[PDB]
C-alpha cells in the first residue's frame, strides 16, 4: 500500500508552471517508463498551487494517464487540461 495524494496546478500567465520528464522513448528517469517532474516555476502554479518538487512521479492527471507515453504526449495531457488541474501522484514508501 503506497500513498496517494494530488496536486493541482494553476493555468496562470506561465501555464502548468512546471516541467515534465519522460520515460517512453526520450526517457529522462534512469529506469522508467514513466512522467517524473524536471522544473518547477518559484511559486509559478505547479510549485505554489502543487507544492511539487524535482522528483515526484505523476501517475494521472485529472481523468487522463499520462505515465505510459513518452514526455511529448505527457505534455499534451497537461496542456489539454484547464485553469485548475490535478495529478495524482504516489510516494514509495520504504517498509
Amino acid at each position: 500500500a503506497e500513498k496517494v495524494m494530488e496536486i493541482k496546478l494553476i493555468k496562470g500567465p506561465k501555464g502548468l508552471g512546471f516541467s515534465i520528464a519522460g520515460g517512453v522513448g526520450n526517457q529522462h528517469i534512469p529506469g522508467d517508463n514513466s512522467i517524473y517532474v524536471t522544473k518547477i516555476i518559484e511559486g509559478g502554479a505547479a510549485h505554489k498551487d502543487g507544492r511539487l518538487q524535482i522528483g515526484d512521479k505523476i501517475l494521472a492527471v485529472n481523468s487522463v494517464g499520462l505515465e505510459d507515453v513518452m514526455h511529448e504526449d505527457a505534455v499534451a495531457a497537461l496542456k489539454n487540461t484547464y485553469d485548475v488541474v490535478y495529478l495524482k501522484v504516489a510516494k514509495p514508501s520504504n517498509a
